[PDB]
């Protein structure tokens, strides 16, 4: 199973973005996966949804799409990733440096969900302003952000990373408890997990995944001290050449006080 050393040495954010977030304008399963997540996130963080002071995104990778809805409802956002190269990409985007990845199609889609795709620059800058820090994280640690110690948060967000970080169902179950430690009682975990996925491509390089069934994920969430508040499933899959998953599950879970 590809572990931390393999990520640190060999995970290339530019290859990751080209595989899963190409914005080539074509009809594609990768685009549909992004759309599904953007839809779930608008439901979760838009009008009538979750709101609070602090949100921590765990395993952000080099991507910012996952917090476009969130920045309307959480004023202090932390992004975090295990892989140094990924944190560098995030900082390029936040700083508006020349090498920053162009997320415009996703920003526009996020705004479209809110009823006006024309306000995309406003959303882009609102997110950028809301992101206060970019930190190392490791979900296997009791405190995933160690040696940083943040105040307990209103929300922990994590998309498509836990199943890459964890080699087994047991590792995944423990990692959920580690995320739960970052939350206030009554706080929420928001997570999207790909199902029955054993591996995924990042450009020409293969990385491992733990193959999880949604029943297992659901039990793991309950066992980590949460209840399930919302659950949104789709059969949507990536190209099987990239990642042969059996659909996808987005879960909003509340840490029981
Ligand atoms: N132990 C660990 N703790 C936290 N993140 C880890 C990790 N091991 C691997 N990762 C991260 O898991 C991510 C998987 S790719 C998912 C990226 C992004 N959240 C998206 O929505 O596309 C990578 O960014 C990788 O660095």
């Amino acid at each position: 199973f590809t572990g931390g050393d393999e990520y640190q040495k060999h995970f290339l954010p530019r290859d990751y973005l080209a595989t899963y977030y190409s914005f080539d304008g074509s009809p594609s399963p990768e685009a549909e996966m992004l759309k599904f997540n953007l839809e779930c996130l608008h439901k979760t963080f838009g009008p009538g949804g979750l709101q609070g002071d602090t949100l921590i995104d765990i395993g952000s990778g080099p991507t910012i799409y996952q917090v476009l809805a969130a920045c309307d409802s959480f004023q202090d956002i932390t992004l975090s990733d295990f892989t140094d190269r990924n944190r560098e990409e995030l900082e390029k985007w936040l700083k508006k440096e020349p090498g920053a990845y162009d997320w415009t199609p996703a920003v526009k889609f996020a705004c479209e969900l809110e009823g006006n795709s024309g306000r995309w620059e406003e959303k882009e800058e609102k997110l950028r302003a809301a992101v206060k820090r970019v930190l190392k994280c490791d979900v296997h640690l009791g405190n995933p952000l160690a040696p940083a110690v943040l105040p307990l948060a209103d929300c922990v967000l994590t998309l498509l990373a836990m199943e890459c970080a964890c080699c087994s169902l047991d590792a995944y179950r423990a990692a959920l408890c580690n995320l739960a430690s970052l939350l206030k009682p009554g706080g929420h975990l928001v997570t999207t997990v790909t199902l029955r996925l054993p591996s995924y491509m990042v450009g020409k390089r293969e990385f491992s995944c733990v193959a999880l069934e949604k029943g297992e994920v659901e039990q793991a969430v309950l066992d980590a001290g949460f209840d399930i508040e919302q659950l949104l499933h789709s059969p949507q899959s990536y190209s099987v050449t990239n990642a042969a998953n059996n659909g996808v599950c987005c879960i909003v879970a509340r840490k029981k006080p």
